[PDB]
């Protein structure tokens, strides 16, 4: 929760209509209760927050929430393989680091046949 609201402070500190307050956050963590555990409540955290926060943002900013966030929860709850490569990627999306993934699960599969086919939005 802490990491998602620093992200939203960076976020409306960017622009200043993407400003987060933190009686929002909790109204959207409330919300998360009103609508193998823990990680229910989280997946359901981020689930909520991101459709509550993200018609507040555009395009561009829509797609930069919802990669650093699948980015968050891959990387605090699956290996350090699959960090590595979701970094390597990113980067050879970014054009700061050029270099192919090392293959394990499936959906990565698809995501390199997406970017080498130069399907950038997709």
């Amino acid at each position: 929760s802490v990491k998602i609201f620093s992200m939203l402070e960076k976020f409306g500190q960017f622009h200043w209509f993407y400003g987060i307050s933190i009686g929002q956050f909790l109204s959207c963590f409330k919300r998360v209760f009103i609508k193998t555990r823990v990680d229910e409540i989280l997946w359901l955290l981020y689930q909520e927050v991101y459709c509550q926060f993200s018609t507040a943002l555009d395009k561009k900013f829509k797609m930069i929430m919802a990669m650093t966030m699948f980015c968050l929860y891959k990387f605090d709850i699956e290996s350090e393989q699959y960090k590595e490569a979701v970094l390597t990627m990113i980067g050879v999306l970014s054009e700061s680091s050029d270099g192919v993934p090392k293959l394990t699960n499936d959906d990565l599969r698809y995501l390199w046949d997406y970017v080498t086919t130069k399907s950038y939005i997709s």
